[PDB]
C-alpha cells in the first residue's frame, strides 16, 4: 500500500505525482476522495485529479480552476482541497501527515490548503514515500 509523492513540472504549471503500488490501489483512493468530496459540496468532476499509466493519480495546477497544485509565496509545494475537510480527508487517505507541512486549521487563513515544508518537497526533487 505504499505510495510515492513527487512535485513535478514548471514554476507556472506545478503538479504532484502519487504513484500507487497496483491498479487497484488507485482505484480505492480515487472512489474513496469522489465519494468524500461529493459529501462535501467539492467539485472534482474534471480538476484537480487526473489518472496517468501506469498507477499514477496527478493533482493539476490551480488557476486564478482553484484547486491543485501551486507554488506559494515561499516557494513551498501548495495544494488547494476547497475545504478543509476535505483536504484533511486526502491527507490522511494517503498517509501524508501534517508535520510535513503547514496545514492551517479550523479558521485560520489557508484553512483549505495543504503547504509542503521546502525540506520535505520540493519542484523536481526526489519522492516522498509514504503509507509504507
Amino acid at each position: 500500500s505504499s505510495i510515492s509523492i513527487s512535485a513535478i513540472g514548471n514554476v507556472d504549471s506545478p503538479m504532484i505525482r502519487i504513484t500507487f503500488q497496483n491498479q487497484t490501489e488507485r482505484e480505492f483512493f480515487l472512489n474513496k476522495i469522489t465519494d468524500k468530496a461529493k459529501s462535501l459540496g467539492v467539485n472534482i468532476s474534471t480538476h484537480p485529479f487526473e489518472i496517468k499509466e501506469p498507477n499514477m493519480v496527478l493533482i493539476k495546477p490551480s488557476k486564478y480552476n482553484k484547486l491543485g497544485c501551486y507554488i506559494s509565496k515561499n516557494k513551498e509545494i501548495a495544494i488547494n482541497f476547497g475545504r478543509t475537510d476535505f483536504r484533511d480527508f486526502v491527507l490522511s487517505n494517503l498517509g501524508v501527515g501534517s508535520h510535513l507541512g503547514t496545514c492551517p486549521t479550523k479558521n485560520e487563513t489557508g484553512n483549505d490548503t495543504f503547504y509542503f515544508h521546502q525540506e520535505n518537497l520540493s519542484l523536481n526533487g526526489p519522492a516522498l514515500s509514504v503509507n509504507t
